[PDB]
């Protein structure tokens, strides 16, 4: 399977710039590229990427998305002097031309196609192209908003033609609406376009009625265009994550794309003079991470906008970190989206309810700026430690490793004499393994997570949790697949328990989420719905310092997706206890913990009984855990 991350960049794309006075355009500078690449080099990230050369897009490739008339007109601009270039730029809205911009536009487009080929040929797992000019505003026959050719539309049209793909997801998290992309795939159900964007009730550029939530696509493409307008500035991490948990991800995982292309504009980050949003650069680590389980990780990130040279460098690094599989930074202070965002979210969910399973239950009655600089992100020496039963020798990925010191063994004796009387010398071993793994996970950046196979749940769970709480881990999220009660107390604020069980048990307080899922062929859709719409919002707001997974011995081809997505919490520090040996479940768990590619789910819809149970959970929990909200609260 594929390894590595491509970084596609060329200094030539910084060799065009604005040549006359224009306050509309003067923010789009060559230094955006140089500052972004230099930030990647300073933090050692560029050196870990496969450098893939830029190339020119050919004429035939440009004609995939643009008209011969527009290409011919642009092809004349290298021969133009300044007067002529200004007169040519004035034919379009918010865009400037330069003797070298046609050359650079073919390089920006060619670089994107290079990234698509490297990913689709399995030469790398994923990658990023740092390109100028940006593309998502350009149209069949027009330059627009600093864009000459539509780099990302190219990429999806090219991937359709040369790899025969049927489903491509485009995620445009730039702060501006990519109307060029929307127009290009308006009638095409093979390409799902999602865009969030500053809108302010159509008063923000480009001021288009069709940038509103009601544009769902046309014809056979209805439902495959999703616009989420931001009608106030100052949107926060909570707003962005609410958008992902309650709009984008439910749709994306049901769509099941074969390739993901990101229109990655970082003018949606704090400090940007165009976006005026308040999301931290660290949010882009999670926006990347939450999409990586799609399409077996095949993700092409393509630079669009981003104008504060400082938030720009930091957000680029946070994205590349996540592409390389580095641990995600903890996001603190999360809660409800603001009222304006919740209104946008609820409106798009309602209009989209005719088209998407996750929303379908809504249709019927049944129903000078400063911020803290980001902390260093370090890949662990060994990422995953594994402790299979005694004498079970398995083949581990190159970043995994097998499992007891004198200190540790003394601790198990101390613990045994006080609380357990237990003498099963192999349980005593597993308790020594839990403590040894937890110590490596929490003490240093040497190990990031681990899996231990165990026999007795009660003593194992109690030692794992109680030893984590005194590391100290101020907060521990427990995720338990099985029935019965655990030795886990959620009375203080230090533990949240997610339990996936078979018998409907009354959940009584708000530090527990109990999911009784009706057994059947519907189970995979229901679990994914619960994961994106309930489990992830609560976990992210809780912000644990450790995740503890627990599976009792008494099917779940969802485990790999959960293990991957749940590593967005606690800097990826997850300990999984598997009760009993299962070769396949242990291989799957270790593979996902180690950062390997997740195999797609393919195909659908879940039981109304399960949707009703999940929404009852949301109603029961969203007053305490506001990130669960996907409607505006009713005021007294
Ligand atoms: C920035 N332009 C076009 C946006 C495309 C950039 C992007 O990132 N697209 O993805 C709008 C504008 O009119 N700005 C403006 C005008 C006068 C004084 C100050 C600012
Ligand atoms: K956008
Ligand atoms: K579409
Ligand atoms: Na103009
Ligand atoms: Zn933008």
């Amino acid at each position: 399977a594929a390894s590595g991350s491509a970084l596609i960049f060329d200094e030539e794309m910084s060799r065009y710039k604005l040549l006359w006075t224009d306050p509309e355009c003067e923010i789009e500078v060559p230094e955006r590229l140089t500052v972004s690449y230099e930030a990647l080099r300073t933090h050692g990230l560029a050196q870990r990427c496969k450098a893939v050369p830029v190339r020119q897009a050919t004429e035939q490739e440009i004609l995939l998305a643009h008209s011969e008339e527009y290409l011919e007109a642009v092809k004349q601009t290298p021969g133009m002097n300044v007067e002529e270039l200004m007169a040519f730029s004035k034919k379009y809205n918010a865009v400037y031309f330069h003797q070298n911009i046609y050359h650079c536009a073919k390089l920006a487009a060619g670089a994107t196609l290079q990234l698509v080929d490297s990913v689709m040929k399995r030469e790398v797992r994923n990658g990023m192209a740092l390109v100028r000019p940006p593309g998502h505003h350009s149209q069949r026959s027009a330059a627009n908003g600093f864009c000459v050719f539509n780099n990302v539309a190219f990429a999806a049209l090219y991937a359709k033609k040369n790899y025969n793909l049927n489903r491509i997801l485009i995620v445009d998290w730039d702060v501006h609406h990519g109307q060029g992309i929307q127009y290009c795939f308006e009638e095409d159900p093979s390409v799902l376009y999602f865009s969030w964007h500053r809108y302010e009730h159509q008063s923000f550029w480009p001021n288009l009625p069709e940038s509103d939530y009601s544009s769902v696509g046309k014809g056979k493409g209805s439902g495959f265009n999703i616009n989420l307008p931001w009608n106030k500035v100052g949107m926060t991490n909570s707003d962005y994550l609410a958008a992902f948990f309650h709009v984008l991800l439910p749709v994306a995982y049901e769509f099941d794309p074969e390739l993901v292309i990101v229109s990655a504009g970082f003018d949606s980050a704090i400090g940007d003079p165009e976006g005026e949003m308040c999301a931290l650069p660290e949010i882009f680590a999670h926006l990347t991470h939450l999409l990586m389980p799609l399409a077996a990780g095949k993700m092409c990130v393509v630079l669009e906008g981003g104008y504060n040279l400082t938030s720009l460098g930091q957000s680029v690094c946070q994205t590349v970190h996540s592409l390389l599989g580095d641990p995600t930074p903890r996001i603190s202070g999360l809660g409800t989206a603001c009222d304006s965002a919740l209104e946008s979210i609820q409106n798009v969910r309602n209009v989209q309810s005719s088209y998407w399973s996750s929303f379908k239950h809504l249709a019927q009655s049944e129903t000078d700026i400063v911020w803290p600089e980001p902390l260093k992100r370090m890949p662990a020496s060994v990422r995953t430690v594994v402790v299979p039963p005694p004498g079970v020798e398995l083949t581990l990925p190159k970043n995994c490793q097998h499992s007891i010191s004198e200190s540790t063994a003394k601790e198990v004796q101390r613990i045994r004499d006080k609380h357990f009387d237990l003498t099963d010398q192999n349980i005593l071993r597993s308790l020594g393994n839990i403590i040894s793994v937890l110590d490596r996970m929490m003490r240093s950046d040497e190990v990031c997570n681990g899996c231990v196979v165990v026999s007795d749940l009660s003593v194992s769970v109690q030692c794992a949790l109680q030893h984590a709480l005194t590391e100290p881990a101020e907060r521990v999220l427990v995720v338990y697949v099985g029935d019965g009660e655990l030795p886990v107390k959620t009375n203080d604020g230090k533990v949240f328990l997610v339990q996936i069980c078979t018998k409907e048990t009354e959940d009584k307080c708000v530090n527990r989420l109990t999911l009784c899922l009706r057994e059947g062929e519907s189970l995979t859709a229901g679990f994914m719905q619960a994961l994106l719409g309930l489990i992830l919002p609560v976990a992210y707001e809780f912000n644990p310092a450790l995740v503890l997974g627990i599976v009792e011995e008494t099917l779940m081809r969802v485990w790999g997706h959960m293990t991957c997505l749940i590593q967005g919490l606690a800097r990826g520090r997850m300990l999984t206890l598997l009760q009993g040996y299962d070769k396949d479940l242990l291989e799957l768990t270790v593979s996902a913990l180690s950062g390997a590619s997740i195999s797609p789910l393919g195909p659908r819809a879940p039981k109304p009984e399960d949707v009703e149970m999940m929404e009852k959970q949301r109603q029961r929990l969203q007053e305490r855990w506001g990130l669960l909200r996907c409607t505006v609260s009713e005021s007294w």
